[PDB]
């Protein structure tokens, strides 16, 4: 019976407290602020613990970037080599057939077999190269950062990009923060008042009829309470707003330091994993070019042997 008013006067403020939370969450959504604001700072200077724990790995192999650019030292000596001998191999077949044909213009087997092996290194060493330069691209595209990586931390940090705001922005933000930590405050409070309320309001127990009037004074000072709270939104929403314009500039600054930070955390990251790829790829050159320079080498000897086999042979003319 007297539940009923209570019940009244809670529905009252509720209806209150719903409209007014309901346009103030529609100003927060469509600023894309929040309390814990997407400023950061501080992390731009800290770096990853993942990274640092990255560096600590490398730090007890040392030997990491020195063996694969060794490596990759041996490939390309062992890659050069095989061409410079793959050439020679050329040279003396084109001078064998040039003595052949003043031979016999004035007056075999084997020379057609080496003719085949040329051509076929040749052709191994052709689809082979592709396969190599994508190792050197691979070599450009992670040695720098494995060797940041393995290097001092003051480097590693000095590579991320950190903020230079101007002593203006610097204050547009605080004042930013500022504000919202006032609309946080008033949300506090709204809830807060609300559950005190609701919590008058359940243990009210009462024992002509005008008791009413007398017994509902109770929650006035409450309501005091919450329609200041209330009526104090739209200036401070007024404040952010105003605020939130001076804002944008340095919201879209920060916004693209972020993506260029994670991009170069990611590239980092990635560098690291790919180490070992990179170190079995070398090897792997290294032993297919140390097999082809082995056949092409045996395969030079055997030309010089046929070459002046065949210009010895060429006694006919004693």
């Amino acid at each position: 019976l007297y539940s009923e008013e209570k019940a009244k006067l809670l529905r009252e403020m509720m209806a209150k407290i719903e409209d007014k939370n309901e346009v103030l969450d529609q100003f927060m959504d469509s600023m894309q602020l929040d309390p814990e604001t997407v400023d950061n700072l501080d992390a731009y200077s800290h770096i990853p613990p993942q990274l640092m724990e990255k560096c600590a790995a490398l730090s007890v192999r040392p030997d990491t970037v020195r063996n694969l650019v060794q490596s990759m030292q041996v490939l390309s000596g062992v890659f050069t080599d095989v061409e410079a001998s793959l050439k020679d191999i050329r040279d003396l077949l084109e001078e064998d057939e040039l003595l052949e044909q003043k031979f016999q213009e004035a007056v075999k087997a084997e020379l057609a077999e080496v003719r085949r092996e040329w051509a076929k290194y040749m052709e191994v060493h052709e689809k082979a190269s592709f396969t190599n330069s994508e190792l050197h691209r691979a070599m450009n595209l992670h040695v720098g950062n494995l060797r940041l990586l393995s290097g001092p931390l003051d480097q590693v940090r000095a590579a991320l990009p950190t903020p230079a705001l101007s002593p203006e922005d610097k204050a547009v933000l605080q004042n930013l923060k500022r504000i919202l930590a006032k609309v946080q405050e008033m949300r506090d409070q709204r809830v807060s008042l609300e559950q005190q309320l609701r919590e008058l309001i359940q243990k009210d127990d009462i024992t002509m009829k005008k008791l009413f009037e007398e017994q509902l004074k109770k929650y006035d000072q409450l309501k005091v309470y919450l329609e200041q709270n209330l009526a104090a939104q739209d200036r401070v929403l007024c404040a952010l707003t105003e605020a939130n314009v001076q804002y944008a500039a340095v919201r879209r600054v920060l916004s693209d330091l972020d993506q260029k930070w994670n991009s170069t955390l990611q590239t980092l990251v990635a560098s690291y994993e790919a180490y070992e790829d990179l170190m079995k790829k070398s090897q792997e050159g290294r032993d297919f070019y140390a097999d082809l320079e082995s056949k092409v080498a045996a395969l030079l000897e055997r030309t010089q042997s046929t070459c002046q086999a065949r210009e010895a042979a060429r006694q006919q003319l004693l």
